């Protein structure tokens, strides 16, 4: 079965920056700015584009140990980053992967807002329980955060 | 039991503005802008403030004929509204109630956010299907997109 959730997120951060910082040296940062949420990110298969496989691991402390995710797209004029959770985690006996598109845009005032799609292949007739939806929606959020506060104590980072 | 969606959406529309059309004259123009979402809007008891119940009914093609709303505050001077579902549509043998919470905040460009909580108040051990927390947000976003395209297209109206 299919569920799409389509969420959309603000940010004071201009676009072009944001994608640097979030998306392009996301493996980098996100275990420094967000420690209690990932401890690591590495490369199992490729160089960051498109095919790549990564093992994102978990601080002692979750249900999950780790997912392994494969990166989709990466559209580095358009802002867009389309990845999917491919094993580990919420992957198993109900669902056979999540589809996540991320695209960045840029606001006349400077900021931008971030359209984001998870897509949940469920197995069968599966359903996706709506803890799991608002979990991947968290978890997001919370990186999105803790880049952000990152970028703001750090004026010249990714410049 | 309980369960607590929060989501943000963006507006071209001064804040300001945008409350007194999509809170305050919601009644009104609901089924105006979205008949095919909305057919009417009516007092049951009260005046529109805390304490009224509305009876609002969908037009015939719906799997729900009609909800009952509760207001249950409503701020207007930073343009806060919280109802409550009360009986109709999902209520039933699974949840008993929805409080829902709209702030709309206005941004430094003069544009406005935001920010909506749907929150579940199951029956039990009841969860809340996914696909039910998904029909509520696109409810909210299908009526926000509908008021906002009247009140580009009515440049006048409500300043």
């Amino acid at each position: 079965g299919v569920f799409n959730c389509e969420t959309e997120t603000t940010s004071v951060i201009p676009a072009a920056r944001l994608f640097k910082a979030f998306i392009l040296d996301g493996d980098n940062l996100f275990p420094k700015v967000a420690p209690q949420a990932i401890s690591s990110v590495e490369n199992i298969e490729g160089n960051g584009g498109p095919g790549t496989i990564k093992k994102i691991s978990f601080p002692e402390g979750f249900p999950f140990k780790y997912v392994k995710d494969r990166v989709d797209e990466v559209d580095h004029t358009n802002f867009k980053y389309n990845y999917s959770v491919i094993e580990g985690g919420p992957i198993g006996d109900t669902l056979e992967k999540i589809s996540n598109e991320i695209k960045i845009v840029a606001t006349p005032d400077g900021g931008s807002i971030l359209k984001i799609s998870n897509k949940y292949h469920t197995k069968g007739d599966h359903e996706v329980k709506a803890e799991q939806v608002k979990a991947s929606k968290e978890m997001g959020e919370t990186l999105l955060r803790a880049v952000e506060s990152y970028l703001l104590a750090h004026s010249d980072a990714y410049n």
